[PDB]
């Protein structure tokens, strides 16, 4: 099918288009490259193995996403584009609404007016908010997001669904994921953080480098196993997969697709560290700090509803996760070139 | 002060508007006539004893903010502007989230680049959601409300929330109200809606003029004294007062500061109708109908902290609500003139 892959050129979705190209599907590129650089682009190409088509430009432009819309007949979109750290949006909340409500709206409005109806939108399990049920499960209501970041994604969710229900034809899939990581096996394309990494995973990855020095551990203190804060991660090669199965197999079958992605157990921080040690073959240094804010002791997804009704499942290990990042990280170091 | 009054022609704007310049203050309006005539402007001047400056324009045109703000020196912003049909909501979920959402976020950001920080935004009591704990007190915390016009208005007070904390400076007034109805003394202004009448009030005044055949009361099985839905009804001019006293009390002090506007007692429909019945002199027709989509059985606001704070409380009586209405439907049977 013919799709439109906003946020193509950032981490998921570039592993995204990948997946997509091999499965032989004609791929159109929209980005801003505010968080990613062209230079992924020829990439992607290369490990797809086909070329996609690439746009420069904002969602927040309803007349542009019409017109590409239509100019490319577009079957399907996939919706990565948006502001994801949730720090920032805490001090610039704003920004966060504007690119993530204000600019799924005009996407989906230019949709309206090309009569696109199929659409796939990068969730987040921020959503569940406050659960004290873990696993989260697709069937649970959701809660209230700590973070500007967290409240904009379930203002997306709820405003496509209500999209869905005056507009019955429409195909949505809600993909609900925690912490992708990892790095495609060819260790040419990965996380590119610019500046402090957001998440775990990088962020030691540069204390192994060398760019950091150490690894803040924010409480040991937690009602875990090992004291410190359990959380779901999932490869980033297994998510965009979840993404090209949810994309092929839901295309015209009307409704809203609550989907949970994740690998259905949850690490600590420690295994975390201790899983990236082995990878870089040399011992990660931490210290350990009090509980951070907005945190909770242990949270991770119930991933049986994609597997049965997706026959999708993670098939990347925690291991992988992190040679995957290490090696990337390791023949680039200066990650995509300017 | 120097105040813009974003959708300031129409119902309870014009309203609001009129005391504005009673108490001396420098009134803009802004309004796009989607929902009200040009014609109210004179009415408004002529009551308000003051001409106030009307601005065509839409709240989702950013650049005219900023110009409108600049232009005149805007200290305070009271915000009306947007959509609030909860049927056409259902219906048509995209344009209200637009409107409400969107509409609000690019004015505020208009305010942002041009360093005003007082906003009084118009908010609804459907933000409470499914409450059985009546009547609602602004400490109890908000649910999940049941159409896509709830939905935007709780939206739009989690963004405003979420701005007041980055940028602390901002003074922000969240008004929850029921439902506002009434019309001014003079006969000369009130509630002008085109087509089939959204609210109970201006239905049954339909019915009364002879517009309308019956009015369907949906549900006469409620755990009520009568059995009809029981809710809370507050006088538009009442309204327009709290409007005017929260936006001179609150100026420059800073923080979110929210407050339930109502009588702060229920009233059925049968009481309602009753009172109309007595307001214009002949039996208002009505016939009984079964519980319609979404309602529930009782439900007003407890306005105990506004009258504390703001020394605000209600002084019209719901008989003055229906007479004033049948006054001002009398005097012009055509509502404002094209
Ligand atoms: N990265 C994560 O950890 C994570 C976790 C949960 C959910 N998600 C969701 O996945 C999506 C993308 O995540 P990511 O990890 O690939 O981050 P990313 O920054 O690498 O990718 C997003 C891309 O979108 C682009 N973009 C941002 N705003 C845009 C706009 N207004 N118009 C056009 N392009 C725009 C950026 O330039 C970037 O290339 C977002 O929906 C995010 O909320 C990501
Ligand atoms: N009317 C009610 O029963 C009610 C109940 C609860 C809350 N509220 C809130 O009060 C506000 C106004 O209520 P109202 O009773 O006066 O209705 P109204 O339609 O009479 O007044 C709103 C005005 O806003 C204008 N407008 C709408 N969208 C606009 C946009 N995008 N840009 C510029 N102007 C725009 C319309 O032309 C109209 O003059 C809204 O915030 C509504 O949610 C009203
Ligand atoms: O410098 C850091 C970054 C992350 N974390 C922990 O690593 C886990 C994954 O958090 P991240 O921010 O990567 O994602 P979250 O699970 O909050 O999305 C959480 O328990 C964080 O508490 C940490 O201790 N220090
Ligand atoms: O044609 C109508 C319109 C309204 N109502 C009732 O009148 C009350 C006020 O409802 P309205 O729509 O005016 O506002 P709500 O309280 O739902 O905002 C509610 O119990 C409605 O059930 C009714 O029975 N028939
Ligand atoms: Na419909
Ligand atoms: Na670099
Ligand atoms: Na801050
Ligand atoms: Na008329």
């Amino acid at each position: 099918m013919r799709v439109l892959v906003t946020g193509g050129s950032g981490y998921i979705g570039s592993h995204t288009c990948v997946q997509l190209l091999q499965n032989g599907h004609d791929v159109i590129i929209l980005d801003n490259l505010c968080n990613s650089k062209r230079s992924v682009l020829p990439v992607i190409e290369r490990l797809g193995g086909k070329h996609p088509t690439f746009v420069e430009g904002d969602i927040r432009n309803e007349a542009l996403m019409t017109e590409i819309l239509h100019d490319h007949a577009i079957d399907t979109v996939i919706h990565f584009a948006g502001l994801k750290a949730v720090g920032e949006s805490v001090q610039k909340p704003l920004e966060y609404y504007d690119n993530n409500v204000n600019g799924t709206l005009r996407l989906i409005s230019a949709m309206r007016a090309a009569n696109v109806k199929n659409f796939i939108f990068s969730s987040s399990a921020t959503v569940y908010g406050d659960n004290p049920k873990i696993p989260y499960v697709e069937s649970f209501p959701t809660g209230t997001p700590q973070s500007p970041y967290g409240k904009s994604k379930l203002m997306v969710e709820q405003i496509l669904t209500d999209l869905q229900k005056a507009q019955p034809d429409w195909s949505i899939a809600l993909l609900r994921y925690f912490n992708p990581v990892g790095a495609h096996p060819s260790g040419d394309m990965g996380e590119d953080p610019q500046g402090i990494p957001n998440n775990l995973m990088p962020y030691i990855a540069q204390v192994a480098v060398g760019r950091r020095d150490s690894l803040a551990i924010f409480g040991n203190d937690y009602p875990t196993e090992d004291g410190t804060g359990v959380r779901d991660y999932i490869h980033v090669m297994d998510l965009a997969d979840g993404h090209v199965v949810a994309m092929e197999k839901l295309a015209n079958k009307p409704g809203v697709h609550i989907y949970n992605l994740g690998a259905g157990v949850g690490n600590s921080v420690l295994d975390v560290v201790n899983a990236f040690s082995k990878a870089c073959g040399k011992p990660v240094n931490y210290h350990f700090a009090p509980r951070r804010e907005g945190d909770l002791p242990a949270y991770w997804a119930d991933a049986s509803k994609a597997d049965r009704e997706l026959n999708w499942r993670v098939t990347r290990t925690l291991d992988e996760m992190a040679q995957d990042t290490w090696h990337w990280q390791s023949r680039h170091p200066q990650g995509y070139p300017d």
